[PDB]
């Protein structure tokens, strides 16, 4: 009956906000990090920002950039292997979804040798020890793994996506800097941005929901469908607005949960490499219309934060306006309408259905989903 | 760029002090001192926790000498009993003055140098975290148990000072409305008005930036939507008030609060008035004097207070905002006048000296004169 809340015990917020870490190093005596990024990140420069900021503090500092969308086993294992060798005492996740999940499970096995298999962490992980510290830098707007006690790897051998969920997992710090985040191309700020929106909507009508995270998750739902059309056309201000609704949404849907939308979409991502954001925005709508009449008032108000006028509108009616208001906004940053679009196979589905059934985020969904719910889900969201 | 420091872990709803055991277990800590007034051991309040950590086989000790306005004193006396208790942790139970108190503690016992208490005042230099807190409010009231902050009483110099510190935030908070029945109704109504003040004072306080703004805004609208139920004995609006001083807390730790705060810790000082009745009083007078410095944010105060706000001009939202704070007082039963409660006309500029000094008051939205402080006592004075 009583609700529990893992937070960030500090974190910074604004253009500039990755300025504040090296003095938050001192004040806790950490001696050298290992920062978790990709490619793209230390190619384009973003890593540099942090790595100069280090060096002119004297803080040592080693790299592993091997994360690949969507971590494998494989490359935790690579990772964990690194941070052993580094001589490092604590963590820099630099990156989105993928280098700060891949971060987490590093963090969590380091000092929890006995995930060392690392799929054994699935679920409500039973870890003894808090995390490796964490200070956390996201550079998508976003999945909100800065905030989570949750990280997402891919089993290659089993071929699907498994959920951990610890409280150990927490980081110390974390860092909401849109200037980390500007080098997104239009495509990742929309994908990244309605997986922030998902989160948003999930989480506001999830079984788990109660006033504290109903009151999070609308504000965030209110600043993403704000600011994303903004931000993907390349505007500063909507850029840094996006930085903290992707957050908020976090602060939210990582204590009470999500549904039917990841649990569809951790699939794709499995089966097809499908960038997570992508695959949630193209089935959230139809997820929704299939959520809509086990989800109380709650659509009136998503409508009205995504700029409806549901004064005079029926409940079905207000249903109906939420749901094509997501539509919108897809359409608008570019978003395929169809899961064909994106290379998603008819054959799949029944396989599909059945991970999407045994994925830990469906138990949270509203609407009590069946096998052949997801599959009739898949189908509508494959094809007109 | 804006910091946010919070509670890591916390546990809300009634039931929520059933989570400790457990937290306590899962962190590995070996005895505590509850820290805690008598009032709370002698109706039972403290032994609602103390009974939970028997059945678990949890070893604790009580410090119970904390009195409302903590003194350096009660901290000193406080860390004499810690130092040998052989505890490794500390649980506060009670409203703001054990809460307080148990940060003191907690601080001074791992940072030996502050021993005086006095010299923790301001942005306290602490080199290392204070000793783990536990904390479980008994008021719903001074949001103590995530705040960075805490208000100790100078006896020989006769002022409340603040000592700010992300060095003293709790490990875990349980906000358990079971702990907070028991109020009297007065009680509820005092430190249901202080959550209040420190949700408007934090809403336009200099800092103020997006985030902050929303967490506020949402604990003005709990508060005031909840608050007369709650003194009434509603079970409902007495967890809903629970949240609310929480969320309002969440917000002004990070950002500040003003003049409000800043006028009624000299009252606290000088005639041991409880912090949330002189809050109550100055509320209102001190947003009318904010009214021209808080640009839009009236409007939506009086909105979420349940003000029709559609067809207003500025100026007549901000005296909605005002006459909305003024009617819920007056409904809670707070005396309306500073006379009331034994203030004298005497030691008004002696109180706005001292309220001129508070830390509370350069977050203050419009810049606070000496003259325009001694104006505000005597117009929150008259009978
Ligand atoms: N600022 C940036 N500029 C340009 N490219 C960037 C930037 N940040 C990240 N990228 C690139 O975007 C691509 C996707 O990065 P991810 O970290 O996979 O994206 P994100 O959506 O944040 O994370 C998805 C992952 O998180 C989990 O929640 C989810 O299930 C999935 O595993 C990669 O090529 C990465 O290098
Ligand atoms: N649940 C309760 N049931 C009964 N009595 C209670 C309860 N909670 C508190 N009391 C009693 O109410 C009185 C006031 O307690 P405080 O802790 O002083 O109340 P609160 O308003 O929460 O604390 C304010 C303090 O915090 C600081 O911010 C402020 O400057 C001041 O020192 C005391 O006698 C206390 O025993
Ligand atoms: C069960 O809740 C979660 C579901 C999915 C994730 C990963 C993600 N960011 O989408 C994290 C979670 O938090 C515990
Ligand atoms: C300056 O910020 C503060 C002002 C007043 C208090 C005490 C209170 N809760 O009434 C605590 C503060 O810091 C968190
Ligand atoms: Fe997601
Ligand atoms: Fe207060």
């Amino acid at each position: 009956m009583a609700n529990r809340m893992i937070l960030n015990e500090t974190a910074w917020f604004g253009r500039g906000a990755v300025g504040a870490l090296t003095d938050e190093v001192k004040r806790r005596g950490y001696q050298k990090a290992l920062i978790v990024t990709d490619k793209t990140l230390v190619q384009c420069g973003v890593v540099a920002k942090v790595t100069d900021k280090m060096d002119a503090a004297g803080l040592a500092w080693a790299i592993y950039d091997g994360v690949v969308p969507n971590p494998t086993i494989t490359v935790v294992k690579e990772g964990l292997g690194v941070f052993q060798n580094s001589g490092a005492d604590y963590l820099i996740a630099i990156g989105g979804g993928s280098p700060q999940d891949t971060c987490k499970a590093i963090g969590i096995i380091s000092n929890n040798p006995e995930f060392a298999d690392v799929r054994s962490l699935e679920g409500l992980s039973p870890t003894n020890k808090p995390s490796v510290p964490i200070l956390a830098i996201p550079t998508t707007a976003g999945t909100a793994a800065e905030v989570t006690i949750g990280y997402v790897i891919t089993d290659e051998e089993k071929r699907r996506k498994f959920v951990c969920v610890d409280p150990h997992d927490i980081p110390q710090v974390a860092f909401i800097d849109a200037d980390m985040m500007d080098g997104m191309p239009p495509a990742l700020k929309a994908a990244t941005g309605v997986d922030a929106l998902t989160h948003a909507i999930e989480g506001y009508i999830t079984r788990g929901a109660w006033a504290l995270t109903d009151a999070l998750h609308i504000k965030a739902i209110e600043i993403i469908a704000g600011a994303l059309r903004g931000s993907v056309a390349g505007d500063k201000d909507a850029g840094e607005e996006m930085a903290l609704g992707q957050y908020v949404a976090g602060m939210g849907f990582s204590n009470v949960g999500v549904g039917l939308v990841h649990g569809m979409a951790h699939p794709l991502g499995a089966f097809y490499n499908t960038p997570h954001g992508v695959a949630n925005a193209i089935l959230l709508p139809h997820v929704m219309r299939y959520n809509a009449d086990f989800t109380g008032e709650k659509y009136r108000d998503i409508a009205r934060v995504m700029g409806v006028k549901v004064e005079g509108m029926g409940l079905e009616e207000a249903r109906n306006a939420a749901v094509e208001a997501v539509f919108a906004l897809n359409r608008d940053v570019g978003i395929p309408p169809h899961l064909r679009d994106v290379g998603v196979r008819k054959e799949d589905i029944p396989a599909l259905a059945q991970a999407a059934l045994d994925d830990v985020c469906t138990g949270g969904n509203p609407r009590e989903a069946t096998l052949e719910d997801i599959v009739e889900l898949y189908h509508t969201a494959w094809t007109s």
